[PDB]
């Protein structure tokens, strides 16, 4: 079977999709808003995300962006009233794998879900090591079971270090992966963020400097 997430803020439509797919071995969870969608993604694995664009809270576009950035490789189908060519351009630009406009035919949605699921490949990024557990959908961190509040940028840097599994990551790579490609900050922004991150995580030290190279999670 298949498990899919339906993010759609018109409730009778979302329920009709879930209901219409169920006996064809596609089990769907429904989120009526962006915050609920992130809550579901933080705890459940899905085969496909079906995303409305205009929803309360964080938009379907922001959900898509977080899915792509999480490196799960979960395919994204946008299902939306935004039907202009400009809308398709921005949707595919955000990382959608398919784009279906309303009004739509349920059996076409089903055919496209099956086609997406067939061509999904793999290795999800490591998000847990050395007593740290990271959740990229809520941007939350627990260290030995204790919630640690971090800023967005602190979390982005910690994510890269944890994904590296104890391996070394240079300041230049942290720059590339945690600041936008069209940004060009200097390495001092990275070193300053690492210092703040260390202070948030507390003792004992868990991020090690490797002189002249970069930083690693101390395993
Ligand atoms: F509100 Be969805 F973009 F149709
Ligand atoms: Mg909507």
């Amino acid at each position: 079977g298949m498990r899919v997430l339906i993010v759609e803020d018109e409730p009778y439509l979302a329920e009709a999709i879930r209901d219409g797919l169920r006996l064809e071995a596609i089990a769907a969870d429904i989120a009526g808003d962006g915050d609920t969608a992130l809550e579901l993604l933080s705890v459940n694995a899905y085969d496909i995300a079906v995303l409305d664009r205009d929803i309360p809270g964080p938009s379907g576009d922001e959900i898509a962006e977080r899915i792509v950035a999480s490196g799960s490789g979960m395919p994204i189908l946008m299902l939306t009233a935004a039907d202009r060519l400009d809308d398709k351009a921005s949707g595919f630009g955000l990382g959608a794998d398919d784009y279906l406009t309303k009004p739509f035919e349920l059996q076409e949605l089903a055919l496209r879900l099956r086609a997406l699921d067939r061509r999904r490949a793999s290795r999800p990024p490591v998000r847990e090591i050395a007593g740290l557990r990271l959740d990229p959908f809520r941007r939350e961190v627990y260290r030995g079971g204790r919630y640690v509040a971090l800023t967005r940028k602190q979390f982005a840097v910690l994510e890269v270090l944890v994904a590296a599994e104890g391996g070394v990551v240079s300041a230049e790579e942290l720059l590339e992966r945690a600041w936008d490609e069209n940004a060009d900050p200097f390495t001092n922004a990275v070193r300053i963020t690492v210092s703040a991150l260390r202070k948030r995580l507390g003792e004992p030290g868990i991020i090690a400097t490797v002189p002249g190279v970069g930083y690693r999670i101390d395993t």
